[PDB]
RNA sequence: GUUAAAACUCUUCUCAUGCUGGAUUCGAAAUUAGGUGCGCUUCGCGUUU
């Protein structure tokens, strides 16, 4: 097991709408899981066939949680919509988005210059080589998350390609970094599956676990996560 | 393989109006149209009582 860190920023802003008006605060990875696949469907790679398998259980993705000047990573303020790091608060918030009214598109962004985390935990190491190879692509051009990616919306740039290795948490209660899917969980999370070979837009909803949650889990191996805490 | 994809903050509107490169100072200070050349040459106040 290892993982791939960075440092990823925004060049230009990213618009992520949710249900009720809601626009995201920071990118998540189920985004960048479907921008890289596209990225290997584009370059003919074979593990784009497994990233329409949406249960491949290897090259798992974490959330792209916001960096700090403290230089650690926002953990998610716990029931809370808004994000505060453990050193300090610094705390993120709505305020970096902005409502923007463009030719009668009226949407909204998260403004650019702040950074986030690249962390892609790979299982395989198998899947290891095409995973250099992914990173060292978007070392070149860079990857867009977000809606209106041909309009140029959602440009970010690695700034630090590492591929430190890691190790699974230690504690059975453990913080939930990010939504879970947990059955009747009262929290309903949208995403979706787009299969532009196939067609059919997907729009796939579920009721799932919020983050910011403390849960004990002894059979826990840590698109949810696991705080150490 | 991103609750996607699709949709250019676009159109209209002259940095314009008012203000003179003007005021002061003389082309005049120095220099004699001067120097050279003879109105000369020729002809008796005759004749007549
Ligand atoms: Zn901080």
């Amino acid at each position: 097991m290892k993982e791939i860190k960075g440092i990823l920023e925004s060049i230009t802003g990213f618009s992520i709408p949710l249900d009720n008006g809601e626009y995201a605060l920071y990118p998540a990875g189920r985004h960048l899981r479907g921008a890289i696949g596209y990225i290997a469907f584009n370059l003919d790679l074979p593990i784009s066939s497994k990233f329409l398998d949406f249960d491949f259980d290897d090259i798992i993705f974490r959330d792209l949680l916001p960096i700090s000047k403290c230089g650690k990573i926002f953990y998610p303020e716990k029931n809370s919509n808004s994000l505060k790091c453990p050193s300090c608060n610094e705390i993120y918030g709505s305020s970096v988005l902005r409502n923007i009214m463009a030719r009668g598109l009226s949407y909204k962004e998260v403004i650019e210059g702040k950074k986030y985390r690249l962390s892609i935990i790979v299982k395989d190491e198998k899947y290891l080589n095409e995973m250099e190879a992914i990173i060292r692509y978007i070392l070149s051009y860079g990857i867009y998350l977000g809606n209106k990616v041909s309009k140029g919306y959602g440009k970010f740039k690695i700034k630090e390609y590492s591929i430190v290795d890691i190790l699974p948490v230690k504690d059975s209660e453990v913080l939930l970094l990010s939504d879970a899917i947990i059955d009747n969980g009262e929290k309903d999370i949208v995403f979706s599956k787009k299969e532009i070979s196939s067609s059919k837009f997907e729009i796939i909803r579920k009721r799932g676990k919020a983050k910011g949650d403390i849960i004990r889990d002894n059979n826990h191996n840590g698109f949810g996560e696991i705080i150490s805490l």
